[PDB]
């Protein structure tokens, strides 16, 4: 007879923590300045223009056996087009060449690691570099894992903090918040630490509000007509930055190993 | 069209954590004299008097196409101009040659590290010269980072506590914070013990009340009026001393190298 | 160019406070069997078979230019009809044939007032029939206005309670309902004593779970296919009955008038 | 010497309680929409363009004996300017011939007092047209020590609320606050029962975000240029409607005579 069913289930969806541990501040025109004082009172302008994460889902008058209707079936694959763009956010976030966390950090707060692996030493480092207030360490969970081992073989058991449904390891009273868009290439990965706020010179999200069809902060999903198939199509947009006020807000620990194990025994 | 603009970014606004973790006692004529007991009855009184924090700042009548009017050009300048007086009222806390924490001290608090190195034997040393309710450690961040990695490479993970929206190492339940006007000259900086309070005999800073334009404890704005040039003038003033009403309120750890590190692997 | 839009406002939507007095019980088949003690052991059956309410909403290939898509428009009108299914419940709650309120109570456990306009003794009559925790009061507005008026006659105030976002008058500590699906016919109201629960030999509603297309309990929205027109069809569906466990968990006033007033001045 | 000054009073500042009793929608290009379902779907709607209040203001480079500078002058007189733009904001919602609360009640929401003066069975009546969640009651001072003196005739005491730094009386659980910019003329004036939200079907205040120089909803300062005797100008502008979105959820009594007295000894 009857079966009970679930929601379809996308493997790719994370806990997307940094879009949760970021402060957002609306943009009502697309364009941001940050004024900043050049001798540290005359001031050099930095602009960021948002830019659009986009994508076009087509709904079909066709069968998908799971659906049982026309309106179940447009509602799971809205919802999962809305799960795969902020997916898409916060790589983006992380990545981006022109607004990314990776590439808005100066050589003066990029630091290498003393011996590959991230030791202690290393992250009392960046706490230096960004010794107001920083709010969490960003880094892949390989990264969270190697930085466990160094710190077991050192006979030193960091504490834990409850945080959004998750357990996170703190050093120095600062989160380590797991992320799996923070690149791992060669068996190197990157540790960030940052400072959000705007209110304290920190780091910011950007975002546009009163959209079309607006359902999430800067989320727009609107209807674009109808094919000679009867195929309707949505367009579901997303238009984000992410501004630093002050440079001392973001500082990235380089050439972080992730493969490396103490013998025992 | 629009651009979502900022109040000006200034990287030199420090979080004055020194500002907030000092008692602070209304002096109404300036003069402040402290009475204490020559054989601990007989008193020698010694005096402090306040001392003037001034900056004249100068509003043009000019363009500064970030502000789109005189009034918020104004007030901007004045908020850039207050928080450069209290980051200056800070430095002057610490380094003064008159009022000073680390003038103050007298040679018999005043102790030397054993090794360099700033260990958890040197600030407990420290704690047995300010037994009596220490209230918190001065230090710079380079200062912190030390002691961190002395503490983890003698397997000892210092707790910490959350004030003022920051997170503290604590040693014997004391605060380490970090300060910037902490100097460190030759790669050696201070650790700076301090009690504060006036009904525990302690540390206690200065002001003078009921001053003209007064917007913050001490803190004086007045239009000193208008040139032929139509550039307007404003004095921003604020008093300032210090004041140890015991000895034994303020230890210094002096020699503390910041550049060591211990192998491993 | 743009507008800001409402969604469709729908001027018979009330606040439905019996849906949430009531208790619920769920029926696995439709059918719920009451065994009540005959001689107050040998048991006499009372059965009720949940009834359907139901409605055809048929979503059109139509231009409806309130809604900017075809998504928009069903998601509105599924709201708007499953809100009148609702209402329809509420009414057949209370006004049913077989299963309503007002059918389901006994000539032993109805009263009338004494004078016409329903005064603070009428009111403890029926707290007398139903003295085992009355919980609720269940009357039209206009009766509501008119006990208040006899009240105010009387020198007696009384005292509300804040429950589900309003405030209701209460007598003797028990809530004085407002509901519109009481009837008034020839100026004369009903006042209706109620005791709700089942593990108090209350009075409870009956629904039923595990239906297709579920969305709220005993709701069932499913899609009835796709005629030549391509006028989308789905069928709302509620099974509903009322269940009292014991006589005396319910009584009834009668010939309530509500259009009386006193002179003063 | 020096003397202690106060910033200007203005004898014409009212608490405004109307503007926090209400709920403010964004209106985010000034228009707004009311779609209604005509039979009780098809929908009539109902458009609210945002109408400006509006004022000019000229400061001066005069000399103004009470200020100490051109920037305190500025800023009170600012402060003044917005304080009156407000209360003209209160006076049009409560008396705009087209948006108003007393223009657009209906004929079949307006009610009259049954012999002059407020009684409780008048107020009882308006509770039976908005029996919905009424939020609060809104008339004169008059008013309020009218409905005083009947209830206290009737020896029926009515409690008291505490509400933003106020003390409310209230009938069946409801406030009735006062307000000045409700009329009273030839002695009579008005009472107005008030259900408020959007998610309810109430009553709505619209403004305008994201306008140049920002400073409260809706509220825009901006500064118009220089003329030839240096008197720089602001313009302040505050963009205005209120929504009805059902017709039940707004109610006036009309005739309310507040000068009628009772006789005692």
């Amino acid at each position: 007879a009857n079966a009970t069913k679930t929601v379809p289930q996308l493997s790719t969806i994370t806990p997307r923590f940094l879009l949760h541990l970021l402060s957002w501040v609306p943009v009502e025109a697309g364009i941001y300045r940050v004024n900043r004082v050049v001798n540290p009172y005359e001031t050099h302008p930095r602009e960021y223009t948002l830019r659009s994460i986009s994508t076009l889902l087509d709904v079909h008058t066709r069968v998908s056996d799971l659906y049982s209707s026309p309106h179940d079936q447009v509602t799971q694959q809205l919802r999962l087009t809305i799960e795969t763009i902020k997916e898409r956010q916060e790589y983006e976030l992380v990545n981006n060449p022109e607004y990314g966390l990776l590439a808005q950090a100066t050589p003066e707060q990029t630091i290498q690691t003393l011996a590959g692996a991230p030791t202690p030493d290393d992250l009392d480092a960046l706490i230096t570099k960004v010794w107001k207030t920083p709010a969490f360490f960003l880094t892949h969970p390989l990264g969270v894992a190697a930085f466990g081992r160094e710190c077991t073989y050192r006979g030193v058991p960091p504490p834990t903090v409850s945080m959004y449904g998750a357990q996170f390891i703190t050093w120095r009273g600062i989160p380590i918040v797991p992320s799996d868009k923070v690149p791992v290439e060669d068996g190197t990965t990157k540790f960030v630490l940052v400072r959000t706020g705007e209110e304290r010179q920190g780091v910011v999200g950007l975002f546009q509000p009163g959209l079309v069809g607006e359902q999430a902060p800067g989320l727009s999903v609107r209807f674009t007509g109808i094919n000679r198939s009867a195929i309707a199509s949505y367009l579901v947009t997303l238009y984000t930055s992410l501004a630093v006020l002050t440079d001392d807000a973001l500082a990235v620990l380089d050439g972080v190993a992730v493969d490396q194990f103490h013998e025992y025994q």
